[PDB]
């Protein structure tokens, strides 16, 4: 019931699960890139670009942004451009530092 933003390219959405949550990145017209299994099990994802309704189903989504306060983000032209970069490619939580990373350039605390 509350207003909110809408998605701005970058941004981190986070989408809680019955669980836990789950972390991906807005570059527009209603899609996000985020990672899918190519758990603790998998040692491999594959960067997916969905539309953000279908990724977040009957769950919904914030953004959250949650360093900017302490680590200015890149421009969302060089976030998007990254995360586009890298649909297709695998790579061996998670999710949020491969989103931390594309918004910020680091992910490390």
């Amino acid at each position: 019931a509350l207003a909110r933003p809408r998605p701005r390219l970058g941004d981190l959405i986070e989408i809680s699960r019955f669980g836990y949550a789950h972390w991906a990145i807005y570059v527009g017209d209603g899609y996000v890139v985020h990672l899918a299994p190519a758990s603790a099990l998998t040692n491999k994802a594959i960067v997916k670009k969905e539309l953000l309704s279908v990724v977040a189903g009957g769950d919904n989504y914030r953004v959250n942004n949650k360093h900017d306060d302490r680590y200015t983000p890149l421009p969302s032209n060089k976030i998007v451009k990254r995360a586009e970069e890298l649909v297709g490619q695998e790579l061996p939580d998670n999710c949020e530092h491969f989103v931390n990373h594309l918004r910020y350039g680091v992910s490390r605390s």
